[PDB]
């Protein structure tokens, strides 16, 4: 399983099959091996598990050594150490470049600048190792909670997790994805404040009962874990949103400096996070913005000039109209795209007009998108012959004393005379959607195709 | 009728009353038709009135049995004209009278299931933004303020839902002597009072000043004013980023002025200029863009050709017609606007059109020449600038292009 | 003297000040001196007005005390004044001088910017409903119904605010730091102010229900306290909901209280976060060309990594940029593209005279197209150890040393290889750069050009 | 070593000895080594002063005890020092901060007191609010902190970032407990009153450990607008002073808050100005009706292209100088254009033109590179994955990293003799015929070396 290739991501990260065998090769761990994916998601599992479950079973409750927390931890932390020896034997991927680092001894000493020590710290049963080097007793049992608090170090060990897998799964980068982020978010804050309420719990514990403390002023001494839980969650989360200091105002110095932590803290990580929430909404609303900044500009530059109010509207109407109220760009979009990919655009964006009448491929190039309103004259009599059009959508009434009223329809096409001064003149009735071809791109792309031009001339 | 026949808000969407016809077998084959437009109005008034009154009467005041059947009525209308298909199925019927049918928990069990009648809040989402640009009046600063009124006006109806639910979960479970209704000893008081203080608790807990006048106590109010705390909290802090950055974009050309008369600061303190040119720089830069930008060239290169030529027929006609339609037209499109400063040295290549201010013309011969607006100057193949004159150029090339591409009395004209 | 005669910000917007002149030549003027003088008059007696009316008609009860009737009846003479002068005034609006000498035009104008705001708070409506009253003769509803009408003048803010833009469009002098201070403290001096008035009204809405037990004067022991010592914890309660920091000393009881607590929460807030939205926009607005020096480096480096760069170039290419933007932008051709014409020759000259001069050859020759070469110049900057130019390359590129010295050693005016533009072939010298010189550049095209197109030298 | 040749950063500032020995022919340097060493002294010895002196002030009633003094003037000696070494140059500095210097470095206070010796006690007030005004160090040291900004920075990643707000919220933390003092001096000074918070919460001969530790915690309360603290304010010249407390605090909080938001947004600007691209992409799509194939196809495009890292190549590459674009071309090409025959034979400057002339150009899998009788316009040199050339009755045949497809019709013309297909993202270096003919037409040398 060792082998990668797996159609969810590894089609997707490599598009082609060739190139998926291509990473097989390199191994003639991977990290886009089945056996990490699931090695990783049984991880994230167990890991948030202990990430939720650890404070509250070390900081509440009481008779540690109890059967059922004393074979999780030892469980989980034996899984860590599985991991800890894993990591040196796999691979990573370096600044974007897929390396597979089959090799221990570079998994080794590339290894060597990583965190592996906040790992190393972290994946060994120092509460039990330590209470066996030293074997007063309750100094001991301080030493051995304080440090019990390390393992909440995996912390590491879930953020680089995430941060090796944001990439590798996406659906849409519309609202889909955003609330996902956000989402991220408020998890790894409520997170924080569950950290936090098992702080306010157990500094007092640890201290022992105070007089000064909240826990003896809101009498939380033997009711529950559950409450005692809920009121310190409580503390955090009103800490951070500055409502208060829950019930009453600290009284013990040591528990005011630690409100103050938890409330400085508290309040710079919910600015934080509102800030980035922002952003990214804003984000979110970005097409918004820039239709918006270019009609200021517009109407700045019309009050500039002094227009009258009729051909203001008639400015708001055509932007209102062509744009569809948020922006895009036809000449950038269509110059940062590879030949096959914008030929495919032109192909099926605009063949089936001209086809209602290598030249073509060649002439289609040259197509200017463009829109008029209703009332406007298209060509008018007594301009020399240089354009026709390509009716997409949209419909123009022929101005002629024969031609009296007419109505073309879609795929029509107009002033192709005096290509090879206009006779008559053409109206807008709708919003049309017009193409265009200057008759100098015509007389270009004929000039460098002669040899069927010598046949387009009869 | 389904036919629209609408020339207000229908106009915008169409502008030229041809479409309008063209709907006409658009409906022979409407979201924009009166029909609809009627109903929706009506039940826009009736699911306002539902969202500010039922809440009301679940939770307080444990008629207005004639209110919420007639409510039914309409709702059911607007699921057999009819994505989001169960959420109306659910709030679209009387749940709470047909769930007696099928049976104090009961009776909790038909209020808990009107909790879920909040759900059109959610229609009034998706109608609200379509009824959004419809209809508009411009993008002054009134607007904005109408969009930050709206964005207050849902947020306080939230305001409501959350004071109704802070007061029915400490109802609902009789009265602990734990919850805050307890502890405010306002158990049987008016219906005004009770309302007041709910509301007065979500708007302390959306707006982060406090709880009131307690503290929680049982684990429903820590829990209760826990979720509130956190709801109230994060949607207020989105809903002022949102008010403070559509502020922020009202203002926006005003911005990337100053970003660019920034950038002209640090450029003129790269190469040392001397103050006079560092203030006469500033002067430039105050009356040329007024302190708000713009971009002549490619807002006159994106517009379409025939609102282009309106444009430029409106600045240039009295000027170049001051000294056939088509080749007057091409040389109109080749005008540059070349606003200059007084004291300034003006000017031999090119000719100028003054359209604004006052020129000055300094010979040894003659004194000087006073101009006014329109005059044409320049028209060889120096002068002094008086007053903050706007003048538009010609260069002799691009009369070169504007003579050779019309043939037919070309010659004529070099002649 | 109507004229506008100054010499401060009409000089700012010479002759078109004589046909400001003119426009008064045709009969006051906004930009007249007595006009501001008399603006700036009505400005301290405004500030003046909107601190001592809310005081004066909230505490101070039973206000039968005569100066401070003096004082107001005079305000008010001065209101009816500067109303009937706002007739026939001049009023450039839209950047255009829209003088409306026409009383029809003062008229319609007036009319179009809050006019019943004008006359509503400019008629002393609370002396008008007095003297109607004693004239036709329920009583404490005659009595606060008199503080209730006299509210009516906290309208002046309009006018008030009316006339500061009318000022606040004129000084726009500076739009450095000090500009941003300027707006700061003007938000701050409006947040005050409104913190003043929701302070005034915590006791006013009380007091205007008599004081019933359940009001916070009455918990609070301050129902006799002094003004001073009810004022500042009025003002208290306005900040501490403004500030979201609490209720005060006690929450609210009263219905009347927790109503008037809901607004202020409302009013205060919303205008508090606007506010900071304000002061963090104009902070960073301070400092911008840094941000886009470093969202350009930002894309550079990205393009490095993009291309797998060895690390020597991805410290060569960060001590180019560190070392020729340095932190912030300029970019030459838009500058010098959006200035009109004297200004661009004017920096030209200031910049490349002495530098091209040196040498004789355009020095000898008339300036005009020398002016023209100097503005088709290039900036270009170096780094020691990296050849200007190769030994046996094609010589197409001369080089103003504005800066630095490099290798014999050039000292700063100098010039690099001028013979190979109007000689051909391969040029032999290899220079060597050693300082971060900042040069000059040009192509031979551009000399050929420039000698067709003036082929009289 | 009072000139500022140094074999540390300031090298990296002024490359070559000989660019430095300019500074040591014009020459107290700012920049000097001794000045270098001063100015940390400076930055411990008053961040030290600057957390002290308002607890000493405060807290230490008639603090009249040898070490106290011996502070003072240690203080008071190496700031008037300080003072003198800072000192042509002078009168542009003179219209700036010598009344700032002289009062923040002179001792004030007790100078003061001197020449004195209910008026004792007044005098005594008199000394702690000069001592209080000669804080001034606030001032002296942001001048000397933003003195080091310009000075040396290496990167402004998310590394200095962490930096920046720790600075800024140390910045604050001093302010903190400035205010924390405050709270505790203002109603100190005079005497304890009835109804102020202190006589409230019986901290009125508590030690300093709790008098500081709870003053603090009031003053940054209002500074996170949590609250007030125990009580409120009651006494006036108290609510007055929480005035001063509540607006300073909130406004200077939602200052740095603004301020560190927007550094932490301006950390990640790339991927932004890539979803904004992405976001207008999306719209030409909706506007353009296409096909859900053509719309992944595309996305599967940027992906790979751009990959999220935005950047725009003809930019960067024209705002370097030549001197440093030779470089990057010649390190992406070199091997490529050497690769094939007929230019490893050319010459340095041809190959360098040629380099110049070259375009980056990105495919996609089973998508034509070039196709069956199309005009031939351009030449490629393959950088990254593998083509499958389909020459008539010919297998995939498969070509690597440096090899190049398409080099017919360099110069000449006809119809495409063979098809080619991309098997892979094809990262490909395009060569346009006509700057082929360009080059050669300004580089006739070996135009007849090429006629064959
Ligand atoms: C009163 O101070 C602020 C208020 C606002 C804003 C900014 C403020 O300070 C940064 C804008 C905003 O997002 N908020 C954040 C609201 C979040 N909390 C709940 C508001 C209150 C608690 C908090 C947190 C603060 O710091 C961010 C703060 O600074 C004085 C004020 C407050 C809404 C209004």
């Amino acid at each position: 399983m060792l082998q990668p290739g797996v159609n969810k991501f590894s089609l997707r990260m490599f598009g082609s099959q060739k190139a998926v065998e291509r990473e097989q090769e390199r191994v003639k761990i991977h990290p886009y091996s089945d056996f990490r994916f699931y090695w990783d998601l049984t991880m994230l599992l167990l890991m948030v598990g202990n990430l939720i479950i650890i404070p509250v079973g070390i900081t509440f409750f009481k008779d540690e050594n109890t059967t059922p927390w004393i074979v999780f931890n030892v469980v989980s932390d034996t899984f860590f150490l599985i991991d800890l020896v894993l990591n040196f034997r796999t691979g990573i991927v370096v600044e974007d470049n897929t390396d597979i680092i089959l090799d221990p001894r570079r998994i080794k000493m590339k290894y060597l600048k990583s965190w592996f020590v906040v790992d190393f710290v972290s994946s060994i049963p120092v509460d039990y190792i330590f209470l066996i080097v030293e074997t007063r007793a309750l100094r001991i049992v301080r030493f051995t909670k304080i440090l019990s608090l390390l393992r909440l170090l995996r912390l590491s060990r879930l953020i680089r997790y995430i941060h090796q897998w944001e990439e590798i799964f996406h659906m849409t980068y519309d609202l889909a994805s955003a609330v996902v982020r956000i989402v991220n978010l408020i998890g790894m804050m409520l997170l924080l404040c569950h950290w936090d309420g098992c702080l306010q719990f157990l500094v007092p514990m640890l201290q022992d009962f105070p007089d000064d403390c909240w826990v003896s002023l809101n009498n939380m001494v033997n009711n529950s874990w559950g409450k005692q839980y809920s009121y310190a969650l409580f503390k955090a989360m009103s800490h951070m949103l500055c409502i208060g200091y829950g019930r009453q105002a600290p009284m013990g110095m040591s528990d005011v400096w630690l409100t103050m932590l938890s409330m400085i803290v508290g309040a710079t990580c919910y600015a934080m996070f509102i800030g980035h929430a922002t952003a990214l909404i804003q984000s979110l609303d970005s097409s918004r913005r820039q239709y918006q900044e270019k009609y200021k500009q517009v109407e700045q530059y019309m009050s500039f000039h002094k227009l009258p109010p009729d051909t203001r509207q008639r400015i708001h109407d055509y932007y209102e109209h062509r744009y569809q109220g948020k922006m895009f760009d036809e000449e950038s979009i269509l110059g940062e795209l590879s030949e096959p990919l914008r030929e495919e655009i032109i192909n099926f964006n605009c063949r089936k007009l001209v086809a209602s009448m290598n030249f073509v491929t060649s002439m289609l190039t040259k197509l200017r998108f463009e829109v008029f309103q209703p009332g406007d004259y298209i060509i008018r009599e007594g301009t020399i012959g240089k354009k026709m059009y390509f009716i997409q959508h949209g419909v123009v009434s022929v101005l002629t004393k024969g031609n009296k009223e007419t109505k073309l329809a879609d795929g029509s096409y107009f002033g192709e005379i005096c290509l090879l001064r206009r006779t008559a003149s053409v109206r807008a009735d709708t919003y049309c959607r017009l193409y265009s071809l200057s008759v100098d791109n015509f007389n270009e792309v004929l000039e460098e195709y002669p040899m069927m031009r010598r046949a387009f001339e009869t």
